[PDB]
């Protein structure tokens, strides 16, 4: 049986309580619980996610550890997952798991989600696939998966990219391998860091205010992710705001509020384009990109390859 | 044939005048007596509430006439869901109001605008289309302004209502109506906007890890009357967000918690500040909050609005 | 508290009393009474049995002491049973089918929550006159549109193009749509005095599809054939020869699609009728019922565009 | 420029033969040096295994040439998923094989054929497109032959792989590769069909309430070597279906249980007759079963093929 470490951070899903709640896991692998933190995912911060990554990195460096399952809240799991997706230098399975219903709710999804997460983490076939998010019988890539519904069990989906695999009848069915750089082939090393560049997200909508750009600039942001209307389209007020941000060394990354798709290059508009990264994912990559460079051309390439 | 007025506002569907737009698809003249009218000309990302308000009042006027059976409005795809929903709540008529757009420029290979326009006119002129609320027609689909939204930045099939589906579809030049929205709208709406020239200011703040409290301060300091929160999950709020919302609530600003996810219900939660957006996404929530603010500041009333419109 | 009768037919969700005592939370949403109509895997549910279920439900709903019904059923053919009652239950009182994708003994079994939501929906006055519904995974689907789209997932039931009538979140019902089709109280499909149903089979459309299967169906007395066609009910040279032989022998031919969604449009250059947006399973149910009233192609075709 | 051969199997999907197609969309000549070949001319609902076999053999032949960098095959939408998956399993080359189709006729308003072809050629000539298995390009999407399927009878966006997504997309004239299928295909496939002129006969029977046992009897009587069952739910079988399958197995017929639902895994179950189709839908399952039968009749081996191809 593979050795799996379950790191708890909090979420609707103690760590031992969860382990004892589902004895079935012992039959899938030798599990050791570790309470990393205990907070709702809406409060997870880059600084803490950074420590999480460094901790997972040292655990995976150990010969006595074959994989890691991280319990996390559903609200921002896509952000934490994508962060480790880009910073964990190992092929060993790193599986995030969450639950849309509280552990006390009728028909709670937590028990089964955890069981599936451990099976995925302990399977030899799961190595070298990037960070994964397991829930509701699905295995989603950290780079594509996102919470699409505020309250449903089947909320996590990658509409255009699908799932890396699924777990049915206690068997794992791998469907895709992501065609992007990650983990062991990522240039983003943060083990020598304690914090990341500040990046905020501004929404795009009719009558969007120019002053929010001023406010962000004034508070020291090093980057601004724009959840734009359509394909990163910008109103005259957003353009004026982005212009001021650029004049002050702030990197502007145009994403989309739509939820899916490609924001294509447009030399007629200011800032960079987010490829298929949604706002939450784009912020994470921009923060990491800024730890290595400020060159817009280099940053743009990162977004087309990560 | 039914008398249909085509109001052009701009958009990729003409990326060109409304007349050149009609001549490009002569087939529409076989479906109805169309009258072209250039209301405005701008990319939808630049469409503003004051202009949308004027658009609604203009449509109200036209539909009040006996020589007008319906209206088709060409519009950019980026914010058509905002404009469409605005009229959904403000146009007091059962006559069809159909927004139409195109994801590909009119000059592009396999441009979708031509067929989209033809379908929109067919829908607007069909007597079976009455009393269904404002509609958005594109890619053979008919979506309700209250549910439809642009879900993809660049695909032809971008407009979808994942949980609510389409009101109907157009296949083989025939309309197939599937649903009737179970919400108040148009002739049943209390949102009278006759005579108005401006609307309360409402901003949308995003929710994410490390989300800053200063954005709330900035919005509050600039006189917004309401703040729509595109929150994490079911409108979940961080400590910074909670602090920010409290300041807003103290200054008398209405806080509406929506979601950044893209779909779903943000349920009530007395342990959290502000109101909840029901199934309205951030963009639609802002539109309804603005209109709600023209009639009341009472959190109770505004909340009921969000559960019924 | 509304009076809700729970009729069990079988299914992974679970006899009926065990189901009720298993989820006591239901008795807080209504005054429940269980009835074991039958017990079999839904793949074995038959038209004759569904017919009797519909008659029993009508009988039950005609009573003043019954406000609604919840029917537990297997997920495999619930769309067929639900649509049948959608067309035959002459009452506006809620009829809610409920099922479960995971066995009642599995960890994170979905059955308990599904049942609770089904009872809440069945007992809400706001749920009247919406046609037969299928409740599962926090969603409320119309029997006419809902279908099992996935072999094994919890979220399998979906109506891709038509969406859900509503959803249940945080113990609250959110109604989104009202189906724009005829059903229940406004349906002509009264089967009160029926004991049998016209034989209707489904033949698949694919490359190299055999004409002999049409011959076989004809030889075995089918009164109608539903074609789960390639694309928009497209037919190969072998399928068209088979359909023509069927038509020559008095069989009603209905062209549907194997795709899973969408409209099979009228086509004057192809034999048979078209199924509108009804999938093969639904199309068979409506065709069977239609045949109890007429053999008139024009009438049957109009049924398919309105029901 | 890359050298692309466009093989047509039916009518042109653009303008008003393969020559008409190319002359109708001259933009392709800027993406590659194209050469057209009229392989066949029939509606896809009439495409047969014998013909698809020749198609595969012809493609293998073309791809073995130095002067051919890739091939684009125009095909009807109705059965393109079947033809594409067959070549996906029998073309022994890593060079791109791109099936393209159109949901609207070439002479229709806003016909999709022109743009679809343009995207297909761009994909077929891109160095980055090698070794990805057979692809189906349409409506800005690149789908794997193993997962993609026509999900809607009449819409432009009909082709989707709900659980597996697209291999990539084409937006703004640029290809964005998202996934690589984790299954065996093309150069790693054991399905050698050179020399063959016909394929084992395989029929598909539907699963539904009251499904008849006599249909299994008929198939058996007509010498089918395999039966694909489009089962209720996860390949569930009624008492009649079980009786039918038992008879088939007694006659040496291989029974493969798939699902009529449209998506998902049909899991193994010892209490039921036959094999399970993994995530292959009926149409795909039939194709793989026919090819599996050209190698063996052993159930364990065929079952392994279904879990790896
Ligand atoms: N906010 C909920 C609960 C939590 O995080 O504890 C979530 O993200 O799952
Ligand atoms: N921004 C594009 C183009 C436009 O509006 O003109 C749109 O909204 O369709
Ligand atoms: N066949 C399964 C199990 C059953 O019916 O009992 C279902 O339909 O749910
Ligand atoms: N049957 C249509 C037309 C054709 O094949 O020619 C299709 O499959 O696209």
């Amino acid at each position: 049986l593979p050795n799996i470490v379950i790191l708890a951070t909090g979420g609707t899903i103690g760590v031992d309580t969860l382990i004892n709640a589902v004895p079935e896991v012992k039959k899938l692998a030798n599990v050791k619980g570790e309470q990393f933190s205990n907070m709702a995912s809406e409060n997870m911060t880059g600084d803490v996610v950074l420590k999480l990554s460094q901790r997972v990195n040292e655990l995976l460096a150990r010969d006595d550890v074959d994989g890691v399952v991280i319990t996390h809240g559903t609200d921002t799991v896509e952000e934490s997952a994508y962060f480790l997706h880009l910073t964990v230098k190992s092929d060993k399975p790193v599986v995030f798991v969450a639950a849309m219903r509280p552990a006390t709710a009728i028909s709670a999804d937590g028990p089964m989600n955890l069981l599936e997460a451990v099976r995925v983490a302990g399977d030899k076939q799961s190595r070298g696939r990037g960070v994964m998010v397991v829930i509701n019988d699905r295995i989603g890539s950290a780079r594509y998966i996102t919470k699409t519904n505020a309250s449903t069990l089947d909320t996590f989906r990658a509409n255009e990219e699908g799932y890396l695999g699924v777990i049915i009848g206690n068997r794992i069915y791998y469907q895709n391998r992501i065609d992007k750089l990650h983990t062991t082939r990522s240039v983003f090393d943060v083990r020598g860091l304690t914090s990341l560049p500040k990046v905020d997200i501004l929404y795009g909508y009719q009558d969007d205010p120019e002053y929010l750009y001023d406010a962000a600039i004034q508070h020291g942001v090093k980057g601004i992710v724009y959840a734009g209307m359509g394909a990163g389209s910008v109103s005259v007020r957003g353009i004026a705001g982005m212009r001021k941000a650029l004049e002050k060394g702030v990197v502007v990354m145009r994403s989309t509020r739509t939820g899916n798709g490609i924001v294509p290059p447009d030399e007629e508009l200011p800032g960079l384009v987010s490829d298929s990264l949604n706002p939450a994912h784009a912020r994470i990559l921009l923060m990491l990109a800024l730890t290595r460079t400020s060159d817009p051309k280099v940053i743009q390439e990162y977004f087309h390859t990560y």
